C-alpha cells in the first residue's frame, strides 16, 4: 500500500485512484484531493492482491479473470466477455503484502 509514483517526490498515494478525481495534470501524470489530502492518481500505486480495484478503470470495464494476454502502460489486460477489459489488482500475486 505504497508505490505511488508521487511520492517520488514528496506527495503521497491516492487511495482508490480507479475513482478519485483528476484536477490536475501535468508532466508528472496526474493529481487529485482525496479524503482532503493532495496524491497522484496511480491505479497501481502499490495495493495488495485484496481485490481493492481493477485495471483499464481509464476507460474500459475489469475483466475479472487473472490471465493477461497483453500488459501495457497502465499494467495488465485481458479479453474478456468479448471486451478490452483490465485485469484485476487481486489477479497478480498471492503473497501480496504481508498478512496485514
Amino acid at each position: 500500500a505504497m508505490a505511488c509514483w508521487a511520492q517520488s517526490q514528496g506527495y503521497n498515494c491516492c487511495n482508490n485512484p480507479s475513482s478519485t478525481k483528476v484536477e490536475y495534470t501535468d508532466a508528472s501524470g496526474q493529481w487529485g484531493v482525496q479524503n482532503g489530502q493532495w496524491c497522484g492518481i496511480d491505479y497501481s500505486y502499490g495495493q495488495n492482491q485484496g481485490n481493492e480495484s481493477c485495471t483499464g478503470n481509464g476507460s474500459y470495464p475489469c475483466c475479472n479473470t487473472c490471465q493477461a494476454t497483453y500488459t501495457d502502460g497502465d499494467g495488465d489486460w485481458a479479453f474478456e466477455n468479448g471486451n478490452w477489459c483490465g485485469i484485476k489488482n487481486s489477479c497478480k500475486q498471492q503473497p501480496q503484502n504481508n498478512n496485514q
